[PDB]
């Protein structure tokens, strides 16, 4: 296993360093809050005295930060020592800001590989976990084996915005579902039910979603938005029932209103008798 | 096999009447649009000439209509024939609208059992299908074997609104995730990707949800919103990345703005360093 530097020891960076040490990588770590490296150092990781010494320790520099602005904040001061470094940035951001980070790293002699990890910290090091990757192909292939300690690698192409784009595509569904979980837990709590009580039914419900994803994928892709499978107005009534159920129980209705508002836009566009999938045509229009 | 009356012959009512005839129940049917009964009548079902005749024909009256307002419009003129009847209303509506329906049936001498069927019409009669049930237990247990012809019976309690409550709790996450899928498709299409291209990742994202449902269940229930797995402020950045990725790609931001606003309410209320799950405290009914 090759040596490498890991900068950023939040929940994902910690899980990353432990998986790299489990594999035997010679690991050099640095974190703004130095306290968070103590456990990794006790396992054998090398604590870098500064962020510049961390970058200087290895060719491979893995970042796990909040966004790409944090990369400039951490790497900016010693940016003149980034020449010849491979920076694998595993931080979420937009495709545009991901490309800007790649341009900035190139200006200073390094090369950036963009990554999007699709697993929680407990999934790091597990072969069922995956991460999108995009950036220079030669630099990626050269360090793929090291990156495969963390997750399976899904290389998407040269453009760094690709891995970020694929990450956001899955994350918009993920956050939508998880906030709906909190909304369902909030409704349950208003009626004397715990998250543990609704957990089996909530799990059963989302576990059946892939069949609907497959059913509607090919319908959306051929432009088949006919109301033969479902009628949008019937979905409006369904989401109106959710909203008013929430309101009757005194639970917040900000997100249920937003969902109802989109169905109302669907009906305002004349899609009442078409499938609810027709709202993808509204969602494609800007603003 | 006990005889019963079925009113409401949409796709759900059709599958129900067929399942009842399959098992051998004597079936009296009525629908506002009489021609919808043609196939069931040719199978052996008895066509009632009027809704009043339908209600008078049997003690058990199963309803598969749009909502509870449709029950008042339909059963109103016949409200006197309701004395001694057990009305099993399988129409989806809010818990409060269901409870008002149960009081209105009681005012006219009947008893309402509320059902929440969690399967499409093709699931009616199949062994793994299920439906929540609520209402007076004795009247339910007297007709439980007949109802078990349609789905598994999941009795939830005496309060008539409980079946609707459990139905709405599951639908919250379903519509949130499916609308998030449409958002992901729109973003994908704006960047040259079809729904078929993102279907595997969207299925992986959805299928991994039960892990997070179980992970945050007891943490929410015990009030443990520690940031050991995630910080809310990191989630705020993540959903802002989605929002601005949508804007950068010229697609709609209505739902992403609503998601960002909730995270910012979490930060505004002092939860920036807690898990994102702590936003359930903002969604919960007051005091
Ligand atoms: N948490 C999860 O389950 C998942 C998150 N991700 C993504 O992975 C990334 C890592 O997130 P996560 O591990 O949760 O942790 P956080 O984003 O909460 O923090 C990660 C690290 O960023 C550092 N940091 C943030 N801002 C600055 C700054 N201005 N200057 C210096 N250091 C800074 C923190 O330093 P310090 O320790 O000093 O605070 C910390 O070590 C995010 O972009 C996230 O979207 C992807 C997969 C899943
Ligand atoms: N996938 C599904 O279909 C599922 C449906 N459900 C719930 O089951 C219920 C019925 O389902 P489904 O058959 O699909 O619904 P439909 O809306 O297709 O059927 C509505 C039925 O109610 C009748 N009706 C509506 N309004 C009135 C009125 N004002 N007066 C008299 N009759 C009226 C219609 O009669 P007419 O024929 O004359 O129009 C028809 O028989 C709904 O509440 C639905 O949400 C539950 C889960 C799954
Ligand atoms: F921002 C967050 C917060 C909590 C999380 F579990 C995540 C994850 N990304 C992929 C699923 C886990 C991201």
């Amino acid at each position: 296993p090759a040596p490498l530097t890991l900068i950023g020891l939040g929940p994902m960076g910690q899980a990353m360093g432990n998986a790299l040490l489990d594999r035997g990588h010679g690991l050099t770590v640095w974190n703004r809050t130095a306290s968070r490296a103590d456990a990794l150092v006790a396992r054998g990781a090398v604590r870098a005295p500064t962020v510049a010494a961390a970058v200087a320790a290895n060719e491979l520099v893995v970042l796990s930060l909040t966004d790409y602005d944090a990369m400039y904040a951490l790497l900016g001061p010693a940016a003149d020592a980034l020449a010849g470094k491979v920076v694998v940035n595993l931080s979420s951001d937009t495709p545009e800001k991901t490309r800007a980070g790649a341009r900035w790293i190139a200006e200073h002699g390094g090369t950036l590989i963009a990554g999007g990890v699709t697993c929680p910290p407990s999934g790091i090091g597990s072969p069922e976990s995956s991460a999108f990757y995009s950036g220079p192909s030669a630099a990626f292939e050269r360090h793929r084996e090291t990156l495969r300690t963390l997750t399976r690698t899904d290389y998407r192409g040269e453009d760094p915005g690709l891995a970020a784009l694929w990450y956001q595509i899955g994350m918009v569904m993920w956050w939508n579902a998880m906030l709906g979980y909190l909304q369902a837990v909030a409704l349950a709590d208003a009626n004397g039910l715990k998250a543990a009580d609704i957990l089996p039914h909530a799990s059963d419900t989302v576990a059946g979603l892939p069949f609907f994803l497959r059913f509607y994928a090919d319908r959306i892709d051929t432009g088949h938005h006919g109301g033969d499978a479902d009628r949008l107005a019937m979905g409006t009534a369904s989401v109106e029932h959710i909203l008013h159920t929430m309101a009757d129980s005194g639970v917040d209705t900000a997100l249920p209103e937003a969902v109802v508002a989109l169905f109302r836009r669907g009906e305002a566009a004349g899609y009442a008798e078409n499938s609810f999938s027709s709202m993808v045509e509204l969602l494609k229009k800007p603003s």
